[PDB]
């Protein structure tokens, strides 16, 4: 039923980069995501104890979140754009795997992920 400490957004000894992928992936695919009306349950780590959700971090192992994506992109955090899809594409399938088909917030991850996929397939190509 406790929170654990949020994924790093930080951490100095991490090889990382800036892309023209990854400002893509800030610009583009994460605003668009963000400016959402389905955004907000999403813009930060979950709240398993403000939103009742004892077993939460017992199912899921490895959260992710938008919150978290954004200041990993606003750090660059990052080596490359396939580390921040793959956080993207976990956010999603935590959201699959934790709830139940046609719940509310399946709805809403099913919304964002439909841009998502729509933006990722317009991803430029490297330099
Ligand atoms: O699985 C995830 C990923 C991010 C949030 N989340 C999740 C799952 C179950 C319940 C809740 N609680 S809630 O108040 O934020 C809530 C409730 C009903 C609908 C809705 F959209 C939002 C949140």
């Amino acid at each position: 039923s406790m929170n654990p400490p949020p994924p790093e957004t930080s951490n100095p000894n991490k090889p990382k980069r800036q892309t023209n992928q990854l400002q893509y992936l800030l610009r583009v695919v994460l605003k668009t995501l963000w400016k959402h009306q389905f955004a907000w349950p999403f813009q930060q780590p979950v709240d398993a104890v403000k939103l009742n959700l004892p077993d939460y971090y017992k199912i899921i192992k490895t959260p992710m979140d938008m919150g978290t994506i954004k200041k990993r992109l606003e750090n660059n955090y990052y080596w490359n754009a396939q580390e921040c899809i793959q956080d993207f594409n976990t956010m999603f399938t935590n959201c699959y795997i934790y709830n139940k088909p046609g719940d509310d917030i399946v709805l809403m991850a099913e919304a964002l992920e439909k841009l998502f996929l729509q933006k990722i397939n317009e991803l430029p190509t490297e330099e």
